């Protein structure tokens, strides 16, 4: 229940605006252990796997709601979000979407 | 709908406490383009016009509620607010108050 | 009603993780005057008394809810909290718990 | 000797990258009083007049050297500078260049 | 040689400007363990004892030079210093001044 | 001369202390484009390739000197360094060490 893991990815707009570090810091500060990371349509992305108790739903709270017009200040989208097109970041919706998203993006050796 | 514009002003207490930059940064980070700025009862103020989709209601969310005792951490008043007398900042209430507040404080050449 | 005072304490996990300064800064930025401070089971702690209008309930808002899985980003636990065991910080629950907690931890000369 | 004043300006590249607030904050934190501000070839700029003891030479130290390849971390160019073309910011070289730069960019009523 | 200890104190001007937390954070980030702390002419002060390898000379580097007109950006005085009157902070000059300053300001039980 | 590239790596102590994001942010803010990234004796590491004019010598300046007792505040080691054992970060010494370090740690497809 603390071996729990989610997929996170800095969308091209996050990368282009210089927000990769800021996003990582946010998770480091909550205590989540980073487990894997790669820097792969239009723009490069930063795919990450993070681990900790409740990381899946907590990190969704941390991101804020899909529509940054409504996203709470303190959240990533609440602090940095533009519009819904350029919403900076993706994080797995639930435990099933996490397991599938992780495996899609990584070889299993790549993950701790 | 993205040519939208609001009036913002750092009240004398914001200026006196050294919060002008912090306030601007907050808006720069959300992606709003600054459009005009001047530094004019008791204490100097910093009047600004900002532009972007939904800037009017988003920036109100960003400020927090009038009563910083109740203002959410992450918002300007939630992070920096003292009492309701010294509430740091003013931002236009709605699209009508914005158009009027902008024109009151600026010559039209002064605005982009 | 502005002579109001609360007890705050950085739990051993807050101290061990290097968060004392960050916690103080948060309160300094809201305008609360620090009134007393000492750095005393397992791990050292930082006990503080803070003063200002509504400091008791405001600082509880600032901390976030007991369960950092649910704690709002922008709050201390929302930004830094791990699990409910390691919840970083304690703050007096109400005006009675404040007066008792202050007196328990300080000699009265120690308080301003 | 504390009525001293300099001209500062965020070049178009500073504005485009969202660094106006960060730059102001830097000066607010040193204790300089902002005295005037306007937001006017290619890109908008932010012209400012700042006041305090030794503000002219101190702010040059704060900016760092013209060549950000050599600019010291902690300085504006040391933290944010790209190349010498895009060097973010301009500040008056000496007390004579300050008086001339201020008057060039402002009406005298505009300055405190 | 890592049991080394210095005295540090936030002068009244540091306290009045809300810089206690910022100062502590700086030391926490370098890895120094805080060992004791009290919050005692004109204005309250924050006296601290910090411990770590070379803490005495390192923390002097961290403060910057006595004359903030010349103090390096990145240092406390370089980032926050006003003039030499209001120079924010005091730190022991050398290992002898440290041992004496610590004992002057603390009972020995008060120190870890 | 702007296609220049260096190797950077957050040592296990940087990772364990939660400094990966902070380190990346530092480079994003200088304008360097991240080009590749993986998260691989004792402790996990974060290997990165960064690109920009003079990135090799600039990033060495940004890190500070090998001996954090002497490392300048504003630099990574100056702000976060412990002792020379735990010096947080590695960066290629020169253009030859960069080309070799990059190829050692990456497949060439992995690099942009
Ligand atoms: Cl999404
Ligand atoms: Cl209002
Ligand atoms: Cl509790
Ligand atoms: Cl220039
Ligand atoms: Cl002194
Ligand atoms: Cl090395």
């Amino acid at each position: 229940m603390a071996r729990e893991r989610t997929f996170l990815m800095v969308k091209p707009d996050g990368v282009q605006r210089g927000l990769v570090g800021e996003i990582i810091s946010r998770f480091e500060r909550r205590g989540f252990k980073l487990v894997a990371m790669k820097f792969f349509s239009s723009g490069p992305v930063c795919a990450m796997v993070w681990e900790g108790a409740n990381v899946v739903s907590i990190s969704r709270t941390m991101m804020g709601v899909t529509k940054p017009a409504e996203s709470a200040p303190g959240t990533i989208r609440g602090d940095f979000g533009i519009d819904v097109g350029r919403n900076i970041i993706h994080g797995s919706a639930n435990l099933d979407d996490a397991a599938r998203e992780i495996a899609l993006w990584f070889k299993p050796e790549e993950v701790a």
